C-alpha cells in the first residue's frame, strides 16, 4: 500500500483495507475496540514486536499483550480519547515486555467504524 505514517487522512484511507491490505502498509497497524481488545493486527507490527499477528486477535492489548503500555502515558491517553470520541495523539514510547527494548513512535487515532481505534507504530 502507499500510505505514510502520520498522514492527515489516514482513518479514511485505512477504512477500505481488509487484513491482507493492512499487511501491505510500511508501518505497524493495530485496531482496538474501546475496551482495548485487538480487532486487527498487521504483519509490519508483528515484525517489530515479535507477536504473531494471527494469534493476538481477540486478546486484550492493555491487560495481556502489552502490560508495559498499561500506564497514564499510553493506556491513559487511549481511554480518555475513547471517552471523548476525538482520539488523535502521537508520542514516542519504549516496548520492553519480554523483548529487547524497542523505541517507537506511536499514533493513536479514532477510526471511522464504530467502537474502533487505531494504534500505528514505527521504529525511531
Ligand atoms: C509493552 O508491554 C508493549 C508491548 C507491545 C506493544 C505493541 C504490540 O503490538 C505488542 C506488544
Amino acid at each position: 500500500e502507499h500510505v505514510a505514517f502520520g498522514s492527515e487522512d489516514i482513518e479514511n484511507t485505512l477504512a477500505k483495507m481488509d487484513d491482507g491490505q493492512l499487511d501491505g502498509l510500511a508501518f505497524g497497524a493495530i485496531q482496538l475496540d474501546g475496551d482495548g481488545n485487538i480487532l486487527q493486527y498487521n504483519a509490519a507490527e508483528g515484525d517489530i514486536t515479535g507477536r504473531d499477528p494471527k494469534q493476538v486477535i481477540g486478546k486484550n492489548f492493555f491487560k495481556d499483550v502489552a502490560p508495559c503500555t498499561d500506564s497514564p502515558e499510553f493506556y491513559g491517553k487511549f481511554k480518555e480519547g475513547v471517552a471523548s470520541g476525538n482520539l488523535n495523539t502521537m508520542f514516542e514510547y519504549t516496548f520492553d515486555y519480554q523483548q529487547t527494548p524497542t523505541k517507537v513512535k506511536v499514533h493513536m487515532k479514532k477510526a471511522l467504524s464504530g467502537d474502533s481505534y487505531w494504534v500505528f507504530v514505527k521504529r525511531v
